[PDB]
C-alpha cells in the first residue's frame, strides 16, 4: 500500500507542518512525501530511527517517495524547518520494538511538542 504525507508551510496544526504528522504503515509500504509548498524536504530524524534501518534526506522541492523496510518508530523532519518543528512521524508495522528509545530522543523544543503528541496518536 503506498500513502501520501504532504509537506505545508500552514495546515490545521499551525506553520511549518507536515500532514499528517502521524501515520502507521506496515512492513514493506511506501511513502511519498510531497512538498505541497516550496522549500520543504524530508530527513530522518538522528536516533529516531529502527536498527537496520537506513537515515535518509531529499533534496528540497522533490517528491520523496520511501518503502519502509524495517519495523519500528521513524521520526522525520523538515531540514530548514526542524528548529520551528515541521516534524512527523511514521510507525511501520505493529509493536515498535524502538517506541521507549525515539520517546527519549532530544528535539529543539516545538519538534518536541509535535512529536509527543504525534506519539501520542498512535496510541503510544
Ligand atoms: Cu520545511
Amino acid at each position: 500500500a503506498d500513502f501520501e504525507v504532504h509537506m505545508l508551510n500552514k495546515g490545521k496544526d499551525g506553520a511549518m507542518v507536515f500532514e499528517p504528522a502521524s501515520l502507521k504503515v506496515a512492513p514493506g509500504d511506501t511513502v511519498t512525501f510531497i512538498p505541497t509548498d516550496k522549500g520543504h524536504n524530508v530527513e530522518t530524524i538522528k536516533g529516531m530511527i529502527p536498527d537496520g534501518a537506513e537515515a535518509f534526506k531529499s533534496k528540497i522541492n522533490e517528491n520523496y517517495k520511501v518503502t519502509f523496510t524495517a519495523p519500528g518508530v521513524y521520526g522525520v523532519k523538515c531540514t530548514p524547518h526542524y528548529g520551528m518543528g515541521m516534524v512527523g512521524v511514521v510507525q511501520v508495522g505493529d509493536a515498535p520494538a524502538n517506541l521507549e528509545a525515539v520517546k527519549g530522543a532530544k528535539n529543539p523544543k516545538k519538534a518536541q511538542e509535535r512529536l509527543d503528541a504525534a506519539l501520542a496518536a498512535l496510541g503510544n
